[PDB]
């Protein structure tokens, strides 16, 4: 198993830059809009404490500079939603895909298309994490990149790339500018919670364990939900939901290992460890593979 | 973080190509079509293939092209190697800039990894010293492609044949002449020994100090030949003074000399790594090159 990308061409054709004075980062060309961080407006003096109201109060279209490559694309309106300025221009994206704005949860994967200048330099796999973190690979000018996940024909955008923590982990907003966790658009430090496993992507991996064969920390005993729930947070794994256990759904019909057994043998694994065994070729247990992750790499 | 090139310029390249019941990928650049020659054996012809046989007992009509929900006729056919060219009567607008390379081991590239003519993940993959792949392709994977993007020009290096029972894969460059001692034929076929890529390796502990991970360097220091002398004792590629001139951006980028991250990997591979993880990892990575590590820090 490999972290697997969604081929990104769809989104490749949505990229664009904005630029307000010398700041420059990627925006997202949808039809007529384009959306990007609202912190373009900034002056690298004003993300100290910016008041962005005000900010806004005093651009016009015409102080921003849009462009697909070198090419720029007239501002015709702009607004501000949360976290992200929208601009509409005059020329709708003719490569538009379908589309759709939708805001993950933890433990969910996507792809990031890693932009610098609306040019696309590489395409990675991202879990976020319980504490609303992302492991992004991100230098200066990534901002406005984003994550998404690709079902049909159907580009589901998830992610908008705002921010570096101290710790190194990335921090940003859904497509509506509402961030993910606890964060907000300053330049001032901020800590994320303590992370967590993510639980349910674990149990899908003990099920892909089980798809190839490696099937020895299967036990005979069940627990109930909240029982293992309780015990989890013991070990710094997440709780699971309902949402989590329905996730699991597929796997376990395709096992016929019901999705509270796996639980029993997860928490066996937690109280007793691995005992010097493996599974998958690994002594470690991994957590950024979701159940959807597990069924894409073994089925196509 | 492992990072694939943007995939979009070789998108628009993928078709479908359908030889009697066969299907699988093909690479279509101006007015001509690549894919695997296998797509024209059926079931008894895939243990030993005359391909040569095989193919001139085929018409330009008995290969199906599909673009999407266009048919491309096949005005013309031609083996290279392992690869069949069919000329097209269109010419594919989408063609990007593009050149064939083949690769070296221990080079990496990325992989667009497709299921009849579609689009359906990408991941960054090295070329292993004994030339087979750590790929996650499945039934109808063929023809699917391996690149590399400099500036707008992309560089095919790979196309995608098979499966070892290993689980490991085996392919082609776009010449169509295999990477290893493989053959497309119907047979289990074992590698050579594999070895571990030491530069890149090397290349990936600076990574790991440039994320402010160091504890598994130490004081010491190594000649580069008696690192050699270890590394060649498990079963790691000797490093050579290319390598270490390679290595040298990421050396001063951390201050580490080369052969003093020798002697860290060295302390490494004689102890181990006593429950510690590197980059998350509890097993040394060598699928990083210098070049993917500088790229992206
Ligand atoms: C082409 O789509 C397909 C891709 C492989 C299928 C499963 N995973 C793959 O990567 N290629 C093939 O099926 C090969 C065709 C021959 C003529 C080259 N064969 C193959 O990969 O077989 C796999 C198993 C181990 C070998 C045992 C043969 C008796």
């Amino acid at each position: 198993f490999r972290k697997m990308a969604f081929p990104s061409g769809k989104v490749e054709g949505c990229m664009v830059q904005v630029t307000c004075g010398t700041t420059t980062l990627n925006g997202l060309w949808l039809d007529d809009v384009v959306y990007c961080p609202r912190h373009v407006i900034c002056t690298s003096e004003d993300m100290l404490n910016p008041n962005y109201e005000d900010l806004l109060i005093r651009k016009s279209n015409h102080n921003f500079l849009v462009q697909a490559g070198n090419v720029q694309l007239r501002v015709i309106g702009h607004s501000m939603q949360n976290c992200v300025l929208k601009l509409k221009v005059d020329t709708a994206n003719p490569k538009t895909p379908k589309y759709k704005f939708v805001r993950i949860q933890p433990g969910q994967t996507f792809s990031v298309l890693a932009c610098y200048n609306g040019s696309p330099s590489g395409v990675y796999q991202c879990a976020m994490r319980p504490n609303f973190t992302i492991k992004g690979s991100f230098l200066n000018g990534s901002c406005g990149s984003v994550g998404f996940n690709i079902d049909y024909d159907c580009v589901s955008f998830c992610y908008m790339h705002h921010m570096e923590l101290p710790t190194g982990v990335h921090a940003g907003t859904d497509l509506e500018g509402n961030f993910y966790g606890p964060f907000v658009d300053r330049q001032t430090a901020q800590a994320a919670g303590t992370d967590t496993t993510i639980t349910v992507n674990v149990l899908a991996w003990l099920y892909a364990a089980v798809i190839n064969g490696d099937r020895w920390f299967l036990n005979r005993f069940t627990t109930t939900l909240n029982d293992f729930n309780l015990v989890a947070m013991k070990y710094n794994y997440e709780p699971l939901t309902q949402d989590h256990v329905d996730i699991l759904g597929p796997l376990s019909a395709q096992t016929g290992i019901a999705v509270l057994d796996m639980c029993a043998s997860l928490k066996e694994l937690l109280q007793n460890g691995m005992n010097g065994r493996t599974i998958l070729g690994s002594a470690l247990l991994e957590d950024e593979f979701t159940p959807f992750d597990v069924v894409r790499q073994c089925s196509g």
